DNA sequence: GCCGCCGGTCGCC
DNA sequence: GGCGACCGGCGGCC
């Protein structure tokens, strides 16, 4: 398709340079915007016309980020030595096989497999993980921010969900079988794609709450969208905050090595993510 | 009716053009614009009046494509064409069909304004409703509106579809005048005629929609009703399970071939229509797909 | 009354212009203007002012040809031919003394009996004549689009009123007697602002008699007796043959030219005290052309 | 004091010049300035700018003949030829008496007597009179047109107040105390930031006596001493000729216009202390020009 | 805390000219401006840009009047011959010492006991005073305007709250407490910038001690000792001539510019210990143009 | 971050200068800035278009002050015996020192869990006025008194200081009193500002009774006890102080705050590696001669 | 105050 | 006389 003849004024090229310029820097809230660059901002809302671009940049730069460029390349810039690296081989995980996966994963390639899920004692570094990946994705949701008993608003927008110590509510069960299973709502179809959604919990979350009681009709329904990983070994108190760079460097170098090991896996993607391979551990990690 | 003597400026030369390239690429939703053009979109939102422009834009373009222009112009060697390998199996004339379905379409068969297709599940029941579905410009589902409120937002609407759906006694009276064709009172009222925009329908299902659900019984008063405004075919083979997805090219391939054949069998059957849809003739049979 | 000393730039003059072309080509919606002229609608819907320039120019061309100028300039323009004069001789009804009605009725001028009533067996062509005058006349409201609760809503700036298969029920009766008496709505009293606003002519055609007003599971006739007061009934009776078809507006038009063309003074006979029901053919009195 | 010392542009000036056109020819709705004017309506109506100046001038017209200007002015411009004079001789009403009490009535300057009731058997004139003056001042409203729960809104900006037929609730006795003497809602006194501001002319017509307040589904004379010294009582005893037909605003202001020049000083003879009933006619106080 | 530069057009210049001289000739409502200075009125409202700088003006001018002015200032400018004089020397009580009061109190200076009190027998002029001093300050409100259940609303922008005919429930004493006592209300508290002052005066005139609080159908006299001490209470016993008629702001203007010019040690010393009760006339001490 | 390279017009830059200018000055309010400056408030509403510059110059006032600039810089200044406040401090048996410097860390949110100080003992000793005396200081704070029963926490995000006089906790809003009190912010904050984490706003508590019991009906209840007491630092009042001392100034908290910035940290960092409950009172040799 | 458009007039065909 | 493009004016925008 030729695109349109229209030519541009200096203001209209102007506008458009500043929408390049937010959307490289990350500056997606006018909380950062206002944090990075008070000299502009308020240069900016002297007037109607300036306050207007405000908001409009700010949206487009979102859809920018969001639907016309894919995730993996916002994360994407001694592997021994990354924190992450050590983590995941305690666990007894393949750091190369969950590196890769999280890369489909965030790319929505995996099919109906749309939710990735922690499990483990408490105090095992589930959200310190989980936490540092909505660091580094330009936007992230939560559902605990939302109302009670409307978790899944503003869904659309985001890249990514997080769900830390949920449980699901039979009353909203039915809500939770499409979004984890990435189907769009029946409110995007009307107006006009899937949400990565990650859960951390203590308990067995495939046991669904119907009253005073506990119950299993949903359990097998839920087992085919997710992925189960154990973080069974309690961390040590100096671990501290992970950095993005951390998974910058970690998702980054899982980039670059054969790919093919895990598309044999990927041809049954098994609801069970298995264990460390000792034959395929790569030489570099040990 | 003489067009006005009016003359337009250098500005609104540019929207105007801008309106007829809208519909040039088919392009009528504002994902669509930002995905196909997102340079002109980006210049065009950075001032109040550069956005009034992209409603007023997306507005004309979908009364233009959707009322002033026949529906069946979006449409317009075959043996090897899925869409008629589909008819074929399932005991059907693939030539007869398009050329009902182009009549159809563009609102040419009287009160019939329904079609229906019927039989058990994996038929390709669904699959060829959506291949035709895509090809037009604007088309909605019963499905995404409110439950209580099945017909809203129906105008503006190339076609309708209505996928597995089943008619409750409290929704009966709405639907026997949509899926007959006739206007609603909301169109009516605003329009200022008795008749005016004319909804296609199509419809899938694998039970009997005839019969209408009453409270927790199915009673059969209003059967002879919907007969009358409706065309049902018969989805009876199961399909080979390496069909993929029909696209709009296989649709267009389908209805070009059979739209430049010999129109003297139809106007037979239009004299009077039948509630089944005839199936194989093995005489009438074109020689191409012989 | 002498006019204002005011002056206007071109664009005024542009705009005034473009109201009297939508007067003249008879344009009302905003559809219909998209389906004659679609390159001028496009131009003015570049921009705000534009966009605010089309509304003010639909509602100035709808109060012009509402209330500016008479209703029978709008419909005047072999005479047996005319497939209205067939019907009404069909009916044992005279096609002049029902025309010259029309066009006093369309006016207003009758004064208080502001309705006509089709009644009789179905399937007679009732609605067929009915709807004929609706489709010439400028703009039309019919009181079925109405709410269920509300029915003479959005009757303000209408030319004529349509209502076929009437029934009036108990709870409505009192705001029906007004519209059909010709009294003005009350919200126009005070929404103009004076008892100076008009009323709107209203056709009726019902299969049954319709001064049976229904009160919950029983009809009354209390209120037959202010009911005839208003109205004027006709009997389509005799069922004609399923091929007349569709009239068109220039039947009406064809018809209403010729009935003016003749002499006045015979409706003039029966305007002195107007009857309820409507007297038939009598074979002196008939047009020399229609015999 | 001395006014701003500012300097009006161009445009400006077209405005108060159209603002006071609007208040000389008496112009103060838009249904009134389309069949005035069409013109320079749709001049206006061409733009925004042109339709927020006709929202501003109605108002300021509304109120410079409301508060600024008095009414009377308007109401001013043989005698034995007019209608309104040989009326009041049938009910035993001296015209001049009747022509003088309602030029000071008009204008608030009766005081507690704010007032006027005509009372009577049907059919003698009682609203035609009413109608005829209620439509000789620019604007007034009816208690018929309001809501029946809320009669007393929309009170401010109306030059006369008509109640037709009217009859006194126990629901709303308190509100009707303050209106008929003249007393301001609590909206004319705190939004006009005053104790009082307007007065608010109101005239009644009845076939009863009104002050017999109506209590649930009884009578009650409690209100009958506070109500009686608000109001002025006429009786239009005598049944008049069915073919005096409708009286217009040219027999209204040659009546008022006559009884202008008339002497004065017969009036305030009894207009130092009224009485509820107004005084008949005497042949010594009978004018020359009537004997 | 230096004055910004910020070097303004003509535009804005005329605009604080306007401001300037709203305050000046005391404009502060609409109505008043309409009935002062219509020809400016008229040019303002000539277009949307120019209608809002009327709002705009006259907020600034109300604030300006309210809080950046001393209000006595808008009172001060034979003394024996002043109605107020005579009429505080009727009820036995020393005008010099009343009206030196006034002033400092109507600057908020008599520190907690804010509010006056006005009791006695009917026809004695309670009300009349009341009003006078009310119509000098630019803005005033009433509890009487306000809502039943909410009558401390629309507290701030006012200069004096007068309540006529006041009493108090057990419903409101709460909020009376406060407001009789120059506390702010939490509105300006969550408005302004923490505990303020502002508050307001307050003038009462009552028939009945309104210390007995009501709750019920009961009288009791849980808070009797706590009002007290906010008020100063005078007896009005003697009653007043039927024909002395209303004041004006000339007579209460001439008593107030006499009291200023006096000695403030007579007040003061009594002002160090403040007693609920004023005293009365002292033989002893009277002025001597009073003598 | 390189900046993004525009330029502002005349205007822009005026406007930006205005800022400043209520920045440096202390005002950020409407009636405020009417008390100080009334012409160039007039000026700026004689049209519609000063009318939203008045809006945006406040809105951005506040985030700078609030936000941008910590909030300590606004309290130290650009005789120490006779200061009010360091014998109103003695008089009630605490170092002036230790009080000083703890109000510059608590202040500027740098304590970590214990965000709040409490004021506790008899009436008319003296525990209003220090109160209301650091509240004068920073710019803008909100009492907690003004907002409705119900909702005691409205308005609390913006504000430098959170002012909650003689003041008793409910259980039916104990679960959200653990919230401000710990400095952690509401729901609503981090959807609205993106971020899982803001920082909170420091509180003040003035008490005559012991608040660490929840009201729990027409009964006491003490189940909330142990959680509150992590989150809070006590200050006893006991000595009742005679009507010769007005209303403390903005000058002697200056005054006070300066000389204990300058003063050395050790006595400070002792107590700061393990925070306690309860604030240790005067060491009688520890007292620096500044103050003997 | 900002960025847009309609419009007049001089400049050139 | 006609066609051209230039700059200054004005728009509405809460
Ligand atoms: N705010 C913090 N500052 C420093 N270290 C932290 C912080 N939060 C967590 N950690 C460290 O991160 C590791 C685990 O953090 P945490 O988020 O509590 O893990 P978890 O297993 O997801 N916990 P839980 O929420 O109990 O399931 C430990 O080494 C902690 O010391
Ligand atoms: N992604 C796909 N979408 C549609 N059809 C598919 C797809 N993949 C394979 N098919 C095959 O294509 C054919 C179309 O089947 P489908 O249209 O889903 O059946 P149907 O009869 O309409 N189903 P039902 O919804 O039960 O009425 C079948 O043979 C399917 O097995
Ligand atoms: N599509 C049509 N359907 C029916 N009648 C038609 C049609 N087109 C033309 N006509 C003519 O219209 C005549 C009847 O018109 P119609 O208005 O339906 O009658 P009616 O007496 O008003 N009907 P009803 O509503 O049953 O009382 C027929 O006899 C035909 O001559
Ligand atoms: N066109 C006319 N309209 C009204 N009244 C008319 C007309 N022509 C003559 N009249 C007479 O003029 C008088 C007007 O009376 P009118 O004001 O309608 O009633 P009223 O005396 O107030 N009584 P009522 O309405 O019965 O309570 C009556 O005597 C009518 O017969
Ligand atoms: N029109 C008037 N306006 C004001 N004062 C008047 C007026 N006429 C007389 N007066 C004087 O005011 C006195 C009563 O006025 P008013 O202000 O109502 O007094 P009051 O003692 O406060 N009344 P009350 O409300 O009955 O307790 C009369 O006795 C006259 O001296
Ligand atoms: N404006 C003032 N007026 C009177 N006394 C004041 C004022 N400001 C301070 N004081 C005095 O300064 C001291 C401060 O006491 P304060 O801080 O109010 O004590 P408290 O125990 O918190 N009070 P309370 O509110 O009764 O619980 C007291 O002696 C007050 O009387
Ligand atoms: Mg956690
Ligand atoms: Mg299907
Ligand atoms: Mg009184």
């Amino acid at each position: 398709v030729v695109p349109f003849n229209g030519k541009g004024t200096k203001a209209s090229i102007k506008f458009q340079t500043m929408v390049n310029w937010l959307c490289e820097n990350r500056v997606f809230t006018e909380d950062k915007w206002k944090l990075v660059d008070f000299n502009q901002y308020t240069l900016l809302s002297s007037s109607h016309s300036g306050s207007f671009q405000i908001q409009s940049a700010l949206k487009l730069a979102i859809y920018k980020a969001t639907n016309l460029v894919p995730t993996s390349t916002f994360l994407l810039h001694c592997i021994k030595d990354n924190k992450i690296v050590k983590l995941l081989l305690c666990q007894n995980y393949d750091p190369l096989l969950v590196g890769q996966h999280v890369l489909k994963w965030i790319d929505k390639k995996c099919g109906k497999k749309n939710t990735l899920w922690f499990y483990g004692p408490p105090s095992t570094g589930k959200t310190n993980l989980a936490m540092a990946i909505a660091k580094s994705v330009p936007v992230y949701g939560m559902v605990n921010w939302n109302n009670e008993n409307f978790p899944f608003n503003d869904v659309a927008g985001k890249s990514l969900v997080v769900w830390d110590e949920g449980i699901i509510k039979s009353t909203i069960v039915e809500a939770a079988k499409a979004i984890l299973g990435g189907q769009p709502t029946r409110v995007d179809q009307k107006m006009r794609p899937g949400v990565p959604v990650v859960i951390t919990s203590n308990g067995d979350i495939t046991f669904v709450v119907s009253g005073n009681t506990t119950t299993t009709v949903h359990a097998k329904a839920l087992k085919e969208r997710m992925v189960k990983l154990n973080f069974t070994v309690r961390c040590s108190p100096d671990m501290g905050l992970l950095t993005e760079a951390d998974v910058q460097q970690w998702l980054t170098w899982c980039n670059a090595q054969s790919w093919d090991h895990y598309e044999n896996w990927a041809i049954n993607y098994t609801f069970d993510f298995p264990g460390i391979n000792a034959d395929a551990l790569h030489p570099d990690l040990q």
